[PDB]
């Protein structure tokens, strides 16, 4: 058995330290796609004892172990929505709590419930949305549509599962009220990484912003618990333009894979999914000027150490702006041939 003597081995030889994974690895310019995949449950574990949680939360090593591994088996493996996505946007939360002093936002067990729900927040996700979810009336949608944000809803369940799983249960012996108050942080967490959730509060996180973080604020902790783990998610679109690049490449392949599917039961669909329609420096333009550097933004208006993120985000931007000519076939095709206009 693979998991079994990859459990052994992680759980015996020891956690590697942080700075052995790599020298920059706490800083906002490390790209943690770099990791090959085979080293990644051992710097969740790093990262975790890095941060404490492991000492300050008395967590089980048997028990942690084991968590890791499920969590990272319970990742498929579709373009972009995979345990490597998972794996980064959890580390990005550990940039956040190396580099932006959470501590004086944050209480202890919201800053590790974050950690926990970043890894969480994808579970098992099928490389397709929620609209299509109810479009192809899958069992998701027949359990959650009315709720709304199924895959979210469907990510949040997972995460329960493992943690009901005998032997992965890392919060079984927190106080019940603890417990209670991690799986209701989690629920919240993953939940905001639904981007219409996003969208709905964006006003009341710039609200948030203007009059200034109160700690006090038990909503302000919601609020910018959703804005963290937004900006975790996103996280993506901080590094450098090929990253970038890779990343849009990675979306595209899975978005225009859902929209051949839904050509294949008659539905038109978004232009972000057609691949017949798409023009992708345009919509990668309006996803980071609408979407990723307002987030951005706010984070730099929060924390002002974060603004080397949001002005990554605008050159970003900006280098699409720059390429989106290179959409145009200019002479002909590389193959001298005009074959792919019949
Ligand atoms: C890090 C990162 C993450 C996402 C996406 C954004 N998402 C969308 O729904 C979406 C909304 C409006 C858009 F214009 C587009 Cl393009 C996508 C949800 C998702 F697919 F899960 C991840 N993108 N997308 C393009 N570059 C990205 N970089
Ligand atoms: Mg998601
Ligand atoms: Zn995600």
């Amino acid at each position: 058995s693979a998991m079994d003597d990859e459990y052994t081995k992680l759980l015996h030889d020891g956690i590697q330290p942080v700075a052995a994974i790599d020298s920059n690895f706490a800083s906002f310019t490390y790209t943690p796609r770099s990791l090959p995949e085979d080293d990644t449950s051992m710097a969740i574990l790093s990262m975790l004892q890095d941060m404490n949680f492991i000492n300050n939360y008395k967590i089980d090593c048997p028990t942690l172990a084991r968590f890791c591994l499920m969590v990272k088996k319970g990742y498929r493996d579709p373009p972009y929505h995979n345990w490597m996505h998972a794996f980064s946007v959890s580390h990005f939360c550990y940039l956040l709590y190396k580099n932006l002093e959470l501590t004086n936002y944050l209480e202890d067990i919201e800053i590790f419930a974050l950690f926990i729900s970043c890894m969480c927040h994808d579970l098992d996700h099928r490389g397709t949305n929620n609209s299509f979810q109810v479009a192809s009336k899958s069992v998701l949608a027949a359990l959650y549509s009315s709720e709304g944000s199924v895959m979210e809803r469907h990510h949040f369940a997972q995460a329960i599962a493992i943690l009901n799983t005998h032997g992965c249960n890392i919060f079984d012996h927190f106080s019940r009220k603890d417990y209670q108050r991690m799986l209701d942080l989690m629920r919240d967490i993953i939940l905001a990484t639904d981007l219409a959730h996003h969208l709905r509060i964006f006003k009341d996180l710039q609200k948030m912003a203007e009059v200034g973080y109160d700690r006090n604020n038990k909503q302000h902790h919601r609020l910018l618990l959703c804005l963290l783990m937004t900006s975790c998610d996103l996280s993506d679109q901080t590094k450098g333009w090929k990253t970038t690049r890779k990343i849009a490449e990675l979306i595209y392949k899975e978005f225009f894979s859902q929209g051949d599917l839904e050509k294949a039961m008659g539905n038109r669909p978004m232009e972000m999914m057609d691949r017949e329609k798409a023009y992708i420096p345009e919509l990668q333009i309006s996803f980071m000027e609408h979407i990723a550097m307002p987030i951005y933004k706010l984070l730099q208006d929060l924390f002002p150490k974060a603004a080397e993120l949001y002005e990554r985000v605008a050159s970003n931007r900006e280098h699409w702006t720059k390429v989106s000519h290179k959409f145009t076939i200019r002479g002909l095709p590389s193959n001298n041939s005009l074959d792919f206009l019949d």
